[PDB]
This record gives C-alpha cells, sequence and structure tokens, in this order.
DNA sequence: ACTTATCCACAAATCCACAGGCCC
DNA sequence: TAGTAGAAGTAATAGTAGGGCCTGTGGATTTGTGGATAAGT
C-alpha cells in the first residue's frame, strides 16, 4: 500500500529527543481515536516523523484489517483536491478523505497560503472528529507559527496532545548506527561508528548517507572497513563558534594594526575606524552581551558601544565596498 | 530517443578520477532504486557526467525495454514547469514526471534562485522516492555549496550516495584519446596521441577538439599525422598552479637564509631589508592581493613601505645585472 | 530571404589564407550534423567569415529545401532575446531557436560581458547539439580569449573545430578581384589589376570600395580605365571613424608610452595622466559606450570613465596649457 | 646633533554596487 | 388503436526565472606624498 515496510516500531531506536513522540505515538497507534484523537507532531528534517506516521499505520493495519487506514502528505491532498474540484468529481474526494478511519496527514505546513485547501482540510478534520476517527498531524514547526493558519483550524490542531522531536544524542546516533548496519548484514566495528556518529550530527539522513559512503567505498578498495578507511570515505563531506578574540584578530590583521593596542585609549582614526568596524561585526555576528563586549574593549561604556555602532551601520548605509570587505571578512571566518 | 548512442558504458573509460563514479553508476543501472536510490554525481566540466547519465540510461532501457527511464536538464524542468502553469496542464507535468522508473535530471544547480521549480523537483523527488524509483541527480559542484537551496531537498540530496569526478590522468587521457580514434575509425601514430594528451590538460572536450583539429588538418594537406604536423595543426590552440605568499617567502627564505618567523620581524638590517624589499617587488608583480594584503603578510607593515622598497628595487635592477639574474631564478623556482 | 544572394559556394575562390576554412565549412555543407557539428570561424573583419557562412545556407537549402536554416547575427539574438523576456514571449523565442535544422550565428565575441544571453545561448547551443542539429558561430577572436566567458560555454566552443581566417595575399586577391570583374561584368587592364593588387591591402571590403571608386571615377570622366586614372582616383571624402585603439596609440605616440601597458594595473601618475586623457578623449569623440571602452582597457567600470572625464574638465577649467594641448591633440587626430 | 632610512597620517585618482531614466 | 406538452438549479486553485544599459552621484580604497621619528654615526 502506501506506507513503507522499513518505517516501524521495531526500526525506531528511541532516545531523549523521540521518547515524548514515540510514546505518544505508540498509545495512539494501541489505542486509535480513543486516547489522542488530534494528535499533532513536529520536528525538524530528517528526524522520523513520517517513519513514526508510518510505524502508526504499520500497527493499525496490523491489529485490525478492517481499519481504513490513509496516509498522504499536504501536497497530495491540496493536488487531489484542486483536481477533483476542476474535473467537478468533489463528491468522490469527500467520499475517500471522510470516511478514514485513521487519516495521516504530512508536512500540513504545505496548506499555508491555501485558502481553499485550508477550508477543505478543516472540514475533513471536523467530520473526522466529529464521527471518533483517529488524526495525526505531521509538521516542521508548532502550529502557533504556521502563517496564514485560520483560529479555527489552528485550535482544532491544539486540541489534543502536541509532541516535539529534538536533533539526537550521540548513544542514540551510533545505535541507529548499529541498527542500519544490522538490519543491511554487514560488521563496522564500533570505532567506525563512533567517528561517524562524532563527525556527522545533522539528522539521520547525512549520517544514513555517511555510512552509506563509507560502505561504497570501502567495498570499492575491497578493504575492511577501519578507522582510517572511513576517514579517507568522508573526507570529501566534512558549526565553529565565534570567538571575540578571533574577530579582534581578524579585523586587526585586515586593517594593518597589531594586537595590544585594540585596548589603548589613542583615538586616532586609523585604529578607531578598524575597531569601530570589529566591534560592529562582533554586534551582528555573536550573541555576546554589550557589557562583555565592553569589557573585553577595555572597558568602554555602552553609550560609546551604541554610538560607534550606529555611525558604522548608517556609514556603511551609503557605500557598498565596505560591504564587500565585511563579507570577505565574513567568509574568512566562516 | 532522447538519449545518445555515443554514450554508453562501452564507450566509458575507467580512470582513477572516476572509477569510483563508475562503479556506483553501473551498480544503479543493474539494480535501480535497490542499491542507492538517489545518487549524485558531481564534478568539473567535460569530464563525464551526461556521458554516465546516457550509460545508465541505456544499460536500464536495454534490460528492460517496460521501464520508464526519463533524462532531461534542470533548465528543460523549469521551462516545461512554468509552460504548465501558464496552460494549466500542470496536472499533465505532474503525470508526466511522478510516474518514471528512472529519473536522470542533469545540472541541478541550475535550480538555484528558482524557488518554485525547486518545490516542484522537491515534491517530485518525494513521490518517487516513496513509489521506489531510481532518481540520478548531476551537477557541478556538492549539495553542500549550491546556493539559495532548501534544507530539506539539500538533505535529501545527501541522502543516498554522492560520488565526484576529477580530471582525467595522462593515461586514461592517452586512452580516451585511443578510444576516440578507434570509434572514428582511423589510426595515429602513439607519439602525436601522447603529444596531445601531454600539452592539452583542461577536461575531455578539448582533447575531442585537438584531435578533430589535427586530424582535419591532416586530411587538408593530405599528409600523413607525425608530431610535426600535429604541432602545426595545434600552433594557436596537471593544475594551474596558484602563487601564494607563504610560497614566496618560502623561496626566498630558502635563496638568503632567513627563518620564516623574521619574516614578520622588525628588523632594519641591510641583509633582512633587501630579501623583503624584492620579496615586495616581486608579491607586486605576481600576485594580485592589495598592497594591504602584502603588508599583512608581514604582520602590519606599511603600504607605502612596501611601494618605497618596489621602487627603491626596481631603481637598482635598473643598473643590476647580478639581481636581474637572481630575480630570474626566483621566477623560474616559483613557476 | 535574410540570406544574401551575393555570396554562394560558386563565388568563393580558394585563397592561401582562407583554404582551411573553406574546406571545412564545404564538409559541414555537405554533411549537416555529422562532420564538424560546432563549426567556429573566427578571423579579422571583412575576410570571408559571412560569405562562408552564406555560402553554407544556401548549399544546405539548396540541397534540402525542407531545411530550417536560419542565420543571424549576435545582436538580432541578443535583441531579440530581451524583447521576449519584457513581451513574456521567451517561449516563442525559445521555439523559433531551439528547432531549427542549421542554425549560423554571426559575431560571437562582444557577447562576452552580456551575461543571461550567453546562458540562454547556452541552453540553445545544447539543445542544438544533443537533437543532433548544426551550429556555425563567427568570431573576431579565439575563444581562449573571448574575455568573460564562462568555461562550460568555453568547452563548448572548443569542442568542435576552429578555423583560423588570415588575410588574403597576392595571388588570393588576384583571384577574387578576377572574380568580382567576371561577376559586374568590365574589363579592366592588367596594369590596373596589378595596381589594385599589391598598393591596396587592408582587407577586401577596402579593396571593392577602391574598385567602386575607381569605377565611379572612370564613368564620371568617361575615358578608359588606365593606371593614370586609378592614382588619381586612390590619390587621397570620408569621414574617419575615430577609435579607441586610434585614440590611445595617438597618446601613446604623443606622450612616450607603449600601448600593451595599457592594459596593466598600474597606476602611476606619468601613465594615469595619459590614461585619463585617453578617457576624456574617447568619450568626446567616440559614440562608443564607456563600459566598452572600459573592457577594451582592463574591464574598468563606467563611473571610472565618469570620474576621470569629470577630472580632466575639472583640470582644464583652470589651466589654459592642457586646454591647448587637448586642442592640439585633437586637431592632430582631426 | 643631524640626517637618513623607515614607519605612519593624510589626501587624491580610482573603482564598486547601487539609485534612475529612458524607452523599447 | 392512433395517438401528449412539459423544469428550477452549484462553491470553489497554488503557482515563474529572466532584460543591458545610454546615463550618474556617493563613497570607499588603495595607494603616492608628505610628515613624524628612531638611530647611528
Ligand atoms: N530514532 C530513529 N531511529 C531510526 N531511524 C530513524 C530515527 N529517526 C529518524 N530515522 C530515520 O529517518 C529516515 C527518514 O526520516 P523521516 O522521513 O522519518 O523524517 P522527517 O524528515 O522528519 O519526515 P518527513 O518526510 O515527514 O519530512 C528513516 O529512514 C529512518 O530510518
Ligand atoms: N571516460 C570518459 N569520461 C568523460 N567523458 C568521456 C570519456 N570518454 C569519452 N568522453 C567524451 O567526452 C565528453 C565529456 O563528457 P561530458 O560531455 O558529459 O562532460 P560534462 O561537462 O559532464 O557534460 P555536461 O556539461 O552535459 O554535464 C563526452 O561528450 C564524451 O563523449
Ligand atoms: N578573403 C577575402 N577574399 C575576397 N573577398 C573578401 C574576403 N574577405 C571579405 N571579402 C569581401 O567582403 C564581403 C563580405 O565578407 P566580409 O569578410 O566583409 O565579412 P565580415 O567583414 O566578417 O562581416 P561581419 O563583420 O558582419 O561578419 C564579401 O562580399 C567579399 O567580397
Ligand atoms: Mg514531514
Ligand atoms: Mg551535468
Ligand atoms: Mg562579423
Amino acid at each position: 500500500n502506501m506506507l513503507n515496510p522499513k518505517y516501524t516500531f521495531d526500526t525506531f531506536v528511541i532516545g531523549s529527543g523521540n521518547r515524548f513522540a514515540h510514546a505518544a505515538s505508540l498509545a495512539v497507534a494501541e489505542a486509535p481515536a480513543k486516547a489522542y484523537n488530534p494528535l499533532f507532531i513536529y520536528g525538524g528534517v530528517g528526524l522520523g516523523k513520517t517513519h513514526l506516521m508510518h510505524a502508526i499505520g504499520h500497527y493499525v493495519i496490523d491489529h485490525n484489517p478492517s481499519a481504513k487506514v490513509v496516509y498522504l502528505s499536504s501536497e497530495k491532498f491540496t493536488n487531489e483536491f484542486i483536481n477533483s474540484i476542476r474535473d467537478n468529481k468533489a463528491v468522490d474526494f469527500r467520499n475517500r478523505y471522510r470516511n478514514v478511519d485513521v487519516l495521516l496527514i504530512d508536512d500540513i505546513q504545505f496548506l499555508a497560503g491555501k485558502e481553499q485547501t485550508q477550508e477543505e482540510f478543516f472540514h475533513t478534520f471536523n467530520t473526522l472528529h466529529e464521527e471518533s476517527k483517529q488524526i495525526v498531524i505531521s509538521s516542521d514547526r508548532p502550529p502557533k507559527e504556521i502563517p496564514t493558519l485560520e483560529d479555527r483550524l489552528r485550535s482544532r490542531f491544539e486540541w489534543g496532545l502536541i509532541t516535539d522531536i529534538t536533533p539526537p544524542d550521540l548513544e542514540t546516533r551510533i545505535a541507529i548506527l548499529r541498527k542500519k548496519a544490522k538490519a543491511e548484514g554487514l560488521d563496522i566495528p564500533n570505532e567506525v561508528m563512533l567517528y561517524i556518529a562524532n563527525q556527522i550530527d545533522s539528522n539521520i539522513r547525512e549520517l544514513e548517507g555517511a555510512l552509506i559512503r563509507v560502505v561504497a567505498y570501502s567495498s570499492l578498495i575491497n578493504k575492511d572497513i577501519n578507522a582510517d578507511l572511513a576517514a579517507e570515505a568522508l573526507k570529501d563531506i566534512i558549526p565553529k563558534v565565534i570567538t571575540i578574540k578571533e574577530i579582534q584578530r581578524v579585523v586587526g590583521q585586515q586593517f594593518n594594526i597589531k594586537l595590544e593596542d585594540f585596548k589603548a585609549k589613542k583615538r586616532t582614526k586609523s585604529v578607531a575606524f578598524p575597531r569601530q568596524i570589529a566591534m560592529y561585526l562582533s554586534r551582528e555576528m555573536t550573541d555576546s552581551s554589550l557589557p562583555k563586549i565592553g569589557e573585553e574593549f577595555g572597558g568602554r561604556d555602552h553609550t560609546t558601544v551604541i554610538h560607534a555602532h550606529e555611525k558604522i551601520s548608517k556609514l556603511l548605509a551609503d557605500d557598498e565596498q565596505l560591504q564587500q570587505h565585511v563579507k570577505e571578512i565574513k567568509e574568512q571566518l566562516k
């Protein structure tokens, strides 16, 4: 059907960032339409939302062959809705999508900006919840911050349980890697898994891609996977914390001035202008507080910091090659 | 069909710079949607990405006549998408591009700056991957550095297997010359191909152009192909070593027996300044960096000092054949 | 149509400096899209490139009346492309220029700098090449020295065969003056033949212009053509085009500075004063654009030329010597 | 003690993306 | 057996990439010019 055999509760590795979502989803799977009817789950990219939805559908269909579970995306929903109302066959669209025992609608944020598709989904939600049919909704952002969503639809989103998924930590990253390797059926040393999980922490997808690249490169070189071969396979794939000290050093380097005279009390232009540019960069790049940066600037007052920042912003608002130099400095810092 | 009969896995030549991509493409063509469902090949220009895409298409079509293999470039995708939007046949566009066993989309970087087409390709990718359909994506730079690409699409690109093509080796350039000569069915002595391969190193396209020009000039003059005729034909036709300041000061320090760190020292002695003055001269002569940067590389020395040293060295070499010879030797060493 | 019938494969003669291009073009005409599919003819002005392109078009259309052969200059291509974008007829533009059997594009050099049209020409090239169509391109310089040409388009240009056109020699001039004499059906003495052959060598357009002048003089004088009449006709009535190269070479002759260093980034006063003088003179007596002057002089900005002209005007508004020298050089170049 | 080579402040020729007005 | 004259109809999408440049101030910026300064002789 429309579900994924690889996406099930057994393949899901439970961790700190997905324990709550997993438990809520498992409750919904065990007691459809009776425990948490409007379930809403949101998170980042490559975190397990569609995996969890397919696991819910798999569990319900496995335990209840007389269950009409339908998984779909928001894009497919709008496509089918508009096609139906263009073909003048809307009655069949309604008949299909109001009689589902479980509705697993995905990436609901796509509905933002489509007023009539939002209205049709609103009526679909009302009809499905009025008859005790399970509703699971997935998003990338909490329902509050989905734009162009009406109060009615948002309030239906918020009626039941709302969960969240957080990026995974090291232990569960290594656990996911071990599970994927064991499912594939190859023995990989634990040092390789630790190496990969350390040097790629973005989501499942780049982690899986790194594992696939390691395996493919090792198979090509017909050598057993080790830490050095994994390093060579991931040489071409592999952010830094910005530091006020590093910013000052860089700016002083470009603008022909030493390091010890940043805290000097000299008011010469040739030193003040690079210092003002460096402090403007620190203000508009780092989250460091104004008292802290002033302390790093030899105890300069917040009023003086304000005046220098405003002067630099206004002066840059009239020219472009200072912006070019700032862009070059930022590229160097990256 | 839309595929090239010239591009095939047979006509492709395995080199050290493309063995990985050839193996990945061959495995994908042997087992579509079952080995590496999203496959992402990136590299330089004229390096053999469309060759591999057409080769995969040919293999899949030949080994499965009933499979729908569709090859297109990014600009064709955008043109057809926008045309469908204007003509209200977007349903036809979706039904055409969401129901293919194998999709082969070329030069995906062109989508940078096309937000609606990026969304449409995102959804097409999602549908094809859900339905266990093979997707092959081509580009010149990895998805990390394609600008204005949504993180969802980037994460999809990074999901499967990403492989790269690197510029060809001398041996494989000679092999490509041999293969092309055999394909067009005339014989060329080995030294001519060796000369062409040594002289031309950018990508396959310039190599093919050089071979075509040599063959055509030989046919025109009605004389047999040799090294002198090849040179005459190619009269007007493995890396550009970009200079760097650390290299130039390393060369001058090895020439005049001064350590690296002392280059940033404040000493004003003659035996220190004169190498530094000629370093200023050669830096301004060769590199495109500003005199602010030339003062950066010596720990913040003034552009005025740099230019004063420059004109001093110019005046010196105006009457110093020994200095001219030394600077020429420095140029030869750095080149 | 758009093809000049004066140029045809019959009236072109195998010269010493153009036999290679003639043979390549003839092979292309005999076997379109099969022999040398991307054809690239680079050479000086008035040497036979347009003649060869028109001959190729004539041959292909004659031996295949159903073939779609289109010839155009790059100016027309750019203008049509821009107007298609402006009027939202870009679909019609693409339909016109991607479904032709043979395309003959003229003067590809000045596309240098005009971006977004060398991407549409890139896509047109790729469409024609993949659909097994024929492309002929004309230029005044080898592709490796066409400025601001993206590496992909450069590789596309160099993928094919490159033909060098050399200025004609004595025998070629003699042959084509015989050709024009047979074309226009008048008889001239061998003395005038040799005269016009050997004492006139800039380009064959100049040769034809001298022919026209001699014919007009003979018709006006109502006397038989002879060496004395030819010499009297060619003693000197033409407004010379004030070119940037002429201006800069006059400036260099007057100031003792070479020409190649004008491309150098060096901007000492002794060479910057002649540079800004040349910029002001070009702005004064050239209809050419300041960005074109900058590109011919190192790819500099138009605002640079504007500032140089403003500074020169300010200087001449105060110093009489500068005005006198400017008047002297203007009279010299006039 | 002075003058000479060297480093730094300062002003001007130059070059950048950027506002605008055609006008197609 | 040879058979008549039939009306009043809805609520509806999501939607693209794009042209140089003729001009033209504003302002950085990257230097040369001049001045300030240590030293060494
Ligand atoms: N905890 C986990 N354990 C195992 N696999 C996981 C886990 N979290 C995510 N994954 C992997 O995520 C992959 C795909 O991610 P998924 O589609 O579930 O997330 P998503 O990007 O949030 O979803 P969506 O498609 O709704 O945008 C699956 O193949 C699955 O193996
Ligand atoms: N081993 C090889 N690798 C690459 N190209 C080869 C090889 N052997 C022959 N060629 C020829 O050299 C040309 C270079 O490949 P290709 O044209 O695909 O470069 P590309 O820049 O990747 O193409 P595109 O720009 O369309 O992506 C091909 O047209 C091909 O016919
Ligand atoms: N080598 C030549 N021999 C004889 N005639 C020539 C030669 N070159 C140019 N001509 C004459 O010039 C005319 C047009 O060709 P020409 O070389 O002027 O094209 P062109 O200058 O390249 O034009 P464009 O710059 O528009 O491409 C022809 O009618 C031809 O008589
Ligand atoms: Mg989702
Ligand atoms: Mg490609
Ligand atoms: Mg021309």
